[PDB]
């Protein structure tokens, strides 16, 4: 297997859960502002190598990450790409890159990080700077939907599985709150989801960035979560 939930993962270690043939997410769990939570990323093979998509919310699970791939696939993480600029997404890029990962994000999200004081991926995406643009990476497509939980978010198809990795853009089922608005949009919040279901109407699993994967629902849901916040 069932998909691992936030007790079942001690901080500090990583679950892989197999959502294709050469698909996988990774799930860590985090502390933050006091309270616990589960956070995926993605991983999808690219021949005999792999890209990974996000980091596992820190330094030392991202190191456990590494070595969960290295027991379980066996193949090296030769690019990673971080989809916003939030530690869940970054907090980790010094270990992936000092490991000779390539680390890639947009211009916005490196600019954010360091804004921040986080961690900052090494190599520039362009070609995502207006809503609906969209550019293939290795062995996915890279989507930029407009600004949504953050104004970087991209969101992560893999065409070969039909698996969309939302992100923090994508909401899980159980979700009740928008969580972090912080450096949200939540006006634009919906329209970007729009955008999203509008791009990727053949997709048949939905991986949000905090629990569990479901189908399409998980857009419609995510947008009706963030205008009930808003209202
Ligand atoms: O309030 C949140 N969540 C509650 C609980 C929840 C339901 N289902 C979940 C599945 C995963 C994580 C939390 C949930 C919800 O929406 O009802 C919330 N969630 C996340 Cl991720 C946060 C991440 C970073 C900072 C703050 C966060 C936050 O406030
Ligand atoms: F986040
Ligand atoms: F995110
Ligand atoms: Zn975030
Ligand atoms: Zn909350």
């Amino acid at each position: 297997g069932e998909y691992p939930t936030v007790n079942e993962i001690p901080v500090g270690e990583v679950r892989l859960y197999q959502i294709a043939d050469g698909v996988w997410s990774h799930i860590a769990t985090q502390s933050f502002d006091g309270a616990v939570y589960p956070s995926n990323g993605l991983i999808v093979r690219d021949g005999d190598e792999l890209l990974l998509i996000d980091t596992a919310w820190g330094a030392k699970n991202t190191a456990a990450l590494l070595a969960e791939i290295e027991k379980q696939i066996g193949l090296p993480v030769t690019r990673a790409v971080s989809t916003h600029f939030h530690d869940d997404r970054v907090g980790g890029v010094d270990v992936l890159r000092k490991a000779g990962v390539a680390t890639y994000a947009s211009p916005s999200t490196r600019r954010l990080a360091e804004a921040e004081g986080n961690e900052i991926p090494t190599h520039s995406l362009e070609g995502l700077s207006s809503s609906g643009d969209a550019v293939r990476f290795g062995p996915v497509e890279l989507f930029y939907p407009g600004a949504a939980h953050s104004t970087d978010n991209l969101v992560v198809y893999v065409p070969s599985a039909n698996v969309l990795y939302g992100g923090c853009a994508v909401l899980a089922l159980s979700r009740t709150s928008a969580g972090n608005v912080a450096d949200a949009d939540l006006a634009e919040w919906p329209t970007s989801v729009e955008r999203i279901q509008k791009h990727y109407p053949e997709a048949e699993v939905v991986i949000p960035g905090h629990g569990l994967p479901g189908g399409l629902d998980l857009l419609q849901h995510t947008a009706n979560v963030v205008t009930a916040h808003k209202n």
